[PDB]
């Protein structure tokens, strides 16, 4: 019951972490091929 919760906040906090991960090697890739100058 409670335990079912948890999991879920879990797996929630997990996917943020992932996407920021993902978003983190896109930029780094980004600024290796310096296709083009980023706004930031």
């Amino acid at each position: 019951n409670w335990l079912w919760y948890i999991r879920i906040f879990i797996i929630i906090v997990g996917s943020l972490i992932g996407l920021r991960i993902v978003f983190a090697v896109l930029s780094l890739v980004n600024r290796v091929r310096q296709g083009y100058s980023p706004l930031s």
